[PDB]
């Protein structure tokens, strides 16, 4: 079991960390959503499904810099939403195949009314999300730590 970003950053078997750079809508209005759909950028696969079945949770998610201070919101993980920053490990997702399969985590962030100026600086860390992979076969428990960075800039217009 390993994972890769869209543009080819790779976290190997056993876990590790990676940076993932994402494009954001340039304007979000107070009352509207800024979506971060990592399921278009983070992909995983079972490396021997013949015998093994891999289980994947979002162990933990945390907000940094801009999103940490001008935004509230949730994280949708497999059809269901949860508070973000996270308060609890999410349910398991089953990684079936040797075929690359999206990590289906997306953030929905709304700006607080005091969000004025540039809410998120470009090139800043906005989120860290810890992918935790166990299985049905041995005692393996590995964290795949993704550091989410912003490409462009987002402003919230007064
Ligand atoms: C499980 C297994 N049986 C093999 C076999 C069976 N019969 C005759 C010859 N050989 S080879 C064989 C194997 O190749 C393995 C392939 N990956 C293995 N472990 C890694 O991948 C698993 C599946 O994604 C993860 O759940 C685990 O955490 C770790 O990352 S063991
Ligand atoms: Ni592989």
């Amino acid at each position: 079991f390993a994972c890769k970003t869209a543009n080819g950053t790779a976290i190997p078997i056993g876990g590790g960390s990676a940076n993932v750079y994402v494009n954001l809508a340039p304007v979000v209005n107070v009352g509207q959503n800024l979506v971060v759909d990592l399921s278009t950028q983070i992909f995983c696969h079972n490396d021997y499904p013949e015998t093994i079945t891999d289980y994947v949770t979002l162990q933990r998610g945390s907000a940094y810099g801009g999103v940490l201070s001008n935004f509230s919101g949730t994280v949708k993980y497999s059809g269901s939403s949860y508070p973000f920053p996270t308060t609890s490990e999410t349910p398991r997702v089953v990684y079936n195949s040797r075929t690359d399969k999206p990590w289906p985590v997306a953030l929905y962030l709304t700006p607080v009314s005091s969000a004025g100026g540039v809410a998120i600086k470009a090139g800043s860390l906005i989120a860290v999300l810890i992918l935790r992979q166990t299985n049905n076969y041995n005692s393996d428990d590995f964290q795949f730590v993704w550091n989410i960075y912003a490409n462009n800039d987002v402003v919230v217009p007064t």
